[PDB]
């Protein structure tokens, strides 16, 4: 039989396709900044504001916004009024 050697060296096995994010974060910070100064704001009003405040870069959709806010309320960040659900209230 025969063993023989070769030329080994490269074996990092790296890719680097998705390290960090931002698209699903920039919209989250916008809602916090507004709710901090506005305190109380409706759903549409909050969406129309954030959706318009983040147009210079990309075209965000209420979709991610509705989901992002849904998490804040559970994270003791935002809240809803007893009268209507569409209405929100800062509680952070």
């Amino acid at each position: 039989m025969a063993a023989k050697q070769g030329e080994s060296d490269p074996e990092r096995k790296e890719t680097r396709q998705k390290v960090d994010d931002d698209r699903k974060h920039e919209i989250e910070a916008a809602i916090v900044r507004i709710m901090k100064s506005r305190k109380k704001m409706q759903h549409n009003v909050l969406v129309a504001e954030v959706t318009q405040q983040l147009k210079a870069r990309f075209l965000p959709s209420p979709v991610v916004i509705k989901k992002r806010i849904e998490g804040l309320i559970e994270r003791e960040y935002l809240a809803r009024t007893p009268e209507d659900r569409k209405v929100y209230t800062y509680v952070a």
